[PDB]
């Protein structure tokens, strides 16, 4: 009834895995992607798939009920999706350019921390929502890119609240039981950086 | 109660003008933008503002009720928002490069025509929806960019159905009464092309 055409490394595919397990939806994971196929009908683009999952299985909501709060959630999701030019530079740049790219990524994450997260445990408050799911790539995927490139970005000293969020997110049992193996993910990131020089 | 911080040329600001007039919402237009301010609270990004307007004033819906149909509408909106690298080239490129950029824009519009519009009068069926509004920049703004650059993109011969859609959209009384003056818009596009060489 529900098929997920994805991969074992893509953070975009894992956003869908999380949202489906948060709704209790059974699916067959078939390893561009991701493409969710529900009753033979396909939905592409992880952000479009997430809103489809939220509307199709409304129990245990992953977006707030208030329209202003929903607009703020979509604003932060769009903000993360737009700021990908800074993250690409972590796979291409080397030396002094790489340290400038890492500082740019930190400034992007700082806006998210100050204006999006604030003092909440999660972007969704006391539990994860679609905003947390959309920023989940900043946990073990960003950690792997940092190690493969030799640069530090998400540190407790420079981003105290976002660093504490990233630990809390990765420790959520649903997330902990559904993430790539770090060793395999790091080797994948090293290979991607090698390809893009 | 509702303020719109915008401009007289931005197609992104006009998407908001249309959606507000389709809902019968009175507002003060104050001429980055657009920023809708509702009860002192600001919402930025035209696509985030459109979903906020649709949720806040649910009468005369601008999105379908079915989740699969809503996902398809959001997919096409995201598709138009992503394919902006082809449209930028119409302001920068010259000669043989400009004709190659115009053909790339045509291929982007052809996918939209075949898979998004099909045989419907509008992307929303018998009346305009948020998909039509999001593609409204392909009407008089694209016409102005074509004239300022000396290239043809949306022609009846190469895009028969999308060309007929663009005429139908621009003739909708709500749109006809709420678009920039073509002379002023063309002079703005000529100036933007001059700036970007
Ligand atoms: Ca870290
Ligand atoms: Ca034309």
């Amino acid at each position: 009834d529900v098929k997920l055409h994805g991969s074992w490394v893509s953070p975009f595919n894992y956003r869908v895995i999380w949202a489906l397990k948060l709704k209790g939806v059974e699916f067959e994971h078939i390893v561009k992607i991701p493409v969710l196929v529900h009753g033979g009908k396909p939905i592409a683009e992880s952000l479009v798939i997430l809103e489809y999952i939220e509307e199709t299985w409304p129990e245990n909501p992953l977006l707030p009920t208030d329209p202003y709060e929903r607009a703020m959630a979509r604003f932060w999701i769009q903000y993360g999706a737009t700021k990908t030019a800074a993250f690409g530079a972590l796979f291409r740049a080397s030396g002094e350019e790489l340290e400038k790219a890492a500082k740019e990524v930190v400034e992007v994450l700082r806006v998210l921390e100050e204006q999006g997260l604030g003092d909440k445990k999660f972007f969704g408050g006391d539990s994860i929502n679609l905003v947390d799911i959309s920023f989940g790539l900043f946990t073990c995927w960003l950690e792997a890119i940092e190690e493969a490139a030799g640069v530090k970005v998400l540190e407790p000293s420079t981003l105290p609240r976002l660093h504490a969020w990233a630990q809390n997110f990765i420790e959520v049992p649903l997330i902990k039981e559904n993430i790539p193996d770090y060793d395999k993910l790091l080797l994948h990131m090293k290979g991607v950086r090698e390809k893009m020089m």
